[PDB]
């Protein structure tokens, strides 16, 4: 009793609680104070009065009554738009190794190499289509170099696939009896070829395909064809010119895939020079394999959780350790929480494999390498969700000027673009005596 | 004890704590004090006693003792009605400049050019029907005007769209090599011609499109052809003489739709006079492109989240900085919500795709520019979810009458028509003494 | 001007109890009367002729 008041300069006084509301589309505030500035960088008025306007609100004061000490709860309310893939958060970008200029002598056809660093479209796509367009971005580059000098279409690097190269394996004849590849989706994998890679250093893409590090905090991820041993795809087996005995044994793999192009089949008969991390990782060498410092998980469409920060200086004391300072690089936090971001999963059904037109995810149609990817019978994407917080109670300033700035930032200190509603309620209560 | 005492006017006194019920469905009320008002503006009972009417329980109070401050924790329940589209929430309308009046001199084909601010119907709807809606407002005003005077089915000026019109671009022909647009939904997108343009200023279906600005607190939202710089379609090629050659090359583009249609191809055989949205933000220069001021987003069915107020201004005292006031206008707040709206998600298969009879949404069907637009496989729909709510604790006043007054607003300040269903509960506590 | 004047009826002005209050009373007034009307009987009279 008695150090419990609540003041405004010229109205009755309120005694032991109110609220206090931090809204961001009031239309004098649009017109006057908010011109330059966004959701997530705002500037309102706590004075809810149209006697006033917000420069005049600007120079009043909320008094709470000094003798006490005073707190705040705090209630959020967030509501976000980002899609999937984006440059905001380095999730439509990352680095492969490819091949160019196959040119004969003058031993045999001499090869050149280097690194691209490739770029894809903008928007928010499922599982699927984001490994679809990562492949287009390769066949472009192919499209724009590679095809004008002397490179095939047999030798290309790279490939997003989700199958398991093994079921079919008889360990007498050691390849792949039916003669095809298995039509069904396991996990995602990457396929290449000699003298060539993939680096996923300062990209997000790692999450999406569940290839992880053992050891995240280092420096980065680069995967080469000398680090999948025991990768090997097995070859195919040659059935067209198998019944022809069988109507006195015919085991020879096969060699085309009637257009001319090689499967990269070696000396032996038994695989090819395909790698693939899926099998390497299943069935080579746990010790002396890439099982070794790599790791399997889940798909991720979301492409990584991550936190915010929220930040209110000039209502709220700061918390320890922080310093006073006035740059958005770094204001003091007074809450944090997840992106509201989730993912939601469906039932594919789908009962028909194996359509085939000319789409243009499948450019390689009889290929049994190259076709494209089967789809998983989940599919998997991100959906925002509105999100309702509680974060406690802070310690309040016992003055507050009539104009406030609410701030959002991400972990690395930046404004988040994707943020259109901001919401802050707060209620103060004593907490203590200074007597 | 002693300073704890509730006290009705004529009954054994309760002590400490109780409930008051706010509802909104009792008939006294219906058929007396309620006739000329609705369910976000009425006017209910405190008493239940059936004694008396609440004529003469408007006489009457409840009095809480003095000796005592007194607070009183507040929980609603809310169930809202609304439709995707209506003309509440501005969300049936939006401005477009088209050509008109196509007639020869008396240099080639001189032109006009005007706005006419478009209207659709109300309901909820898809996000994919909506788009319909919105191309159908323009075909309609087509019919009752541009097909009288001189205008062609080749030259509209608008449309909107989800494809991207960039996938099969080899660069060396520089061209589309299947002869086709790709026929799958990325994002939504604007398309344009010369001497056109679109205004969402005033309206709310940008939201809905996923297109936003940088800077959204100026003045409005305008795009025309000249901001569209690098957002060229590229043209098709020419397949039908093409074999002719190949069974020593014909590349030229495609001129018509076997309809006497022009691509409006320009002088050059490389690209048309449509530009697009998507393109320029994507393929065109990042810093002079419409990138520097506009901005991606997920497209939000709902039409952009919004929050309430509730006001009892008979029973809570003012909190700071607010008014006593008797203007449904401005009553004093005591409580914040977001709208009760979600977003829900489903998939879609198809499986069967270029279905063609003669249906009204897809009018042109032969031309691959104003063909109906791919459905995306994720479908979104808005839903109305009930809202239970906590609203904290506030001052309360001493002395209550027994008949109450409940609203609802808007952002605005206007009371919202879809609310059906508002009940409360109060639990009064004791907070401090007075003495 | 936020209460019309029928709400202003109800509202009330308290002059603090354990004090005994006077109030100066000004008055501004003007008039527009005539010398000669019915008003004040000053345009009437009786004679025997």
């Amino acid at each position: 009793e008695g150090r419990n008041s609540i003041r405004y300069s010229e109205l009755s006084p309120l005694y032991d609680t109110t609220k206090l509301y931090l809204v961001d589309n009031k239309s004098a505030d649009i017109a006057s104070l908010n011109y330059q500035n966004d959701h997530s960088n705002f500037l309102t008025t706590v004075v809810q009065n149209n006697d006033f306007t917000p420069t005049e609100a600007s120079t009043q004061t909320i008094n709470f009554d000094e003798r006490s000490r005073w707190g705040g709860q705090l209630k959020t309310i967030m509501h976000t738009n980002m899609p999937n893939v984006n440059e905001y958060m380095f999730s439509n970008k990352f680095k492969a190794r490819v091949m160019v200029s196959r040119k004969a002598p003058e031993k045999e056809d001499i090869l050149k190499y280097e690194w691209f660093e490739f770029i894809l479209p903008e928007g928010n796509f499922s599982a699927t289509m984001t490994i679809d367009l990562m492949n287009n971005a390769i066949i472009d580059n192919y499209l724009e170099i590679g095809r004008q000098n002397g490179v095939l279409e047999s030798d290309i690097g790279v490939k997003f696939d989700t199958r398991n190269f093994r079921l079919g394996w008889d360990p007498e004849t050691k390849l792949i009896m039916p003669g095809v590849y298995t039509y069904e989706a396991f996990h995602p994998d990457i396929v290449l070829l000699p003298g060539c890679g993939v680096d996923f250093t300062e990209s997000r893409l790692s999450n999406l395909l569940g290839i992880r590090k053992r050891h995240p905090f280092q420096e980065g991820f680069k995967i080469m064809y000398e680090d999948l041993e025991g990768g090997n795809i097995p070859a195919l087996l040659d059935v067209t010119a198998y019944e022809e005995s069988k109507k006195e044994l015919k085991i020879q793999p096969l060699e085309k895939d009637s257009k001319s192009r090689s499967y990269n089949v070696l000396e032996d008969k038994i695989n090819t020079a395909y790698r693939s991390w899926y099998l390497s990782y299943n069935y080579g060498n746990p010790e002396k394999g890439i099982r070794s410092w790599t790791l399997l998980t889940t798909s991720d469409v979301t492409c990584g959780a991550e936190q915010v920060y929220w930040s209110l200086p000039d209502m709220m004391q700061d918390p320890v350790t922080f310093r006073s300072t006035r740059q958005v690089n770094n204001y003091p936090v007074v809450g944090a929480e997840l992106m509201p971001v989730f993912s939601k999963s469906f039932y594919n059904e789908q009962a028909v494999y194996s359509q085939q037109l000319t789409h243009v995810f499948n450019r390689f149609p009889e290929n049994q390498i190259l076709i494209r990817p089967p789809a998983p019978t989940i599919t998997t994407v991100s959906e925002n969700v509105p999100a309702l917080t509680d974060h406690g109670t802070l310690p309040l300033r016992s003055s507050i000027r009539g104009v406030q700035r609410v701030t959002v930032t991400d972990a690395r200190r930046r404004t988040c673009p994707y943020v259109y509603k901001a919401l802050g309620i707060v209620a103060p209560r004593v907490l203590s005596s200074r007597t």
